[PDB]
DNA sequence: CCCGGACCTGTGACAAATTGCCCTCAGACGG
DNA sequence: CCGTCTGAGGGCAATTTGTCACAGGTCCGGG
């Protein structure tokens, strides 16, 4: 059976920006860390490239280029801001990374006020903004496997720190939600559906119902 | 009143970014 | 040693994502 994550709803809920391949990795931080710190972690090429199914050179591409672009990148707690890395990452060994996470971050990983799904409910999916849709509905899940939510769109766009243009409605729609709603009816488990919560001509929530495929 | 104006929607265009692929060639290891 | 399995580089064209102009709906209010 495959790697089940579980992360605190903080986390689920922060304001940030990661890549896909970003937050590949930082699934398996997580779980790292969680079986257990100082922080400092580890990645091997090969092993990446059999969990999703790449080559070795793509791998290694995908790695490389994933840890040189968190330079710079912070994560903010709603508010509380701190960096994801406080050292370059570097490797000692051929087909081997190691990192090193802000240990201040550790107790914003890991009560009842949790998240959790297995990796392979992720691995195929794209879009990262539709990633941080998947995790926040799961966050809702009931342990059957449906559930319902309502998220305000201000929210939305603060939280999963979406681009601009978003902020018009019919470009919100086209490009970020019926894209995403696709892919995890597409790539996951779950079955989605939505409807538009209104207040005179704007639209203010998304009103998400979720069943599981195992019915 | 009835136009111009402030709102809203969707779609056609184009620009910028990301995808899975492809090829080269040296490192690490063992037979 | 050398042949093989890796992975660190350099690239590609086809799709997807991010941006904005314009057509076309509603309601408001003062010249
Ligand atoms: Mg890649
Ligand atoms: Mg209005
Ligand atoms: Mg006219
Ligand atoms: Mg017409
Ligand atoms: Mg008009």
């Amino acid at each position: 059976n495959s790697p089940r994550i579980v992360q605190s709803n903080d986390l689920t809920e922060a304001a940030y920006s990661l890549s896909r391949d970003q937050k590949r990795m930082l699934y398996l931080f997580v779980d790292q860390i969680r079986k257990s710190h100082d922080g400092i972690c580890e990645i091997h090429v090969a092993k990446y490239a059999e969990i999703f199914g790449l080559t070795s050179a793509e791998a290694s591409k995908d790695i490389r280029q994933a840890l040189k672009s968190f330079a710079g990148k912070e994560v903010v707690f709603y508010y509380e801001s701190f960096p994801w890395f406080i050292k370059p990452a570097h490797s000692p060994s051929r087909g081997l990374y190691s990192v090193h996470i802000n240990p201040y971050l550790i107790p914003f990983f890991i009560q009842n006020r949790f998240t959790q799904f297995r990796l392979s409910e992720t691995k195929e999916i794209t879009n990262p903004y539709a990633m941080r849709l998947y995790e926040s509905l799961c966050q809702y899940r009931k342990p059957d496997g449906s559930g319902i939510v309502s998220l305000k769109i201000d929210w939305i766009i603060e939280r999963y720190q979406l681009p601009q243009s978003y902020q018009r409605m019919p470009d919100f729609r086209r490009r970020f939600l019926q894209v995403c709603v696709n892919e995890i009816n597409s790539r996951t488990p779950m079955r989605l559906s939505y409807i538009e919560k209104k207040k005179g001509r704007q639209t203010t929530h998304i009103v998400f119902s979720f069943r599981d495929i195992t019915s």
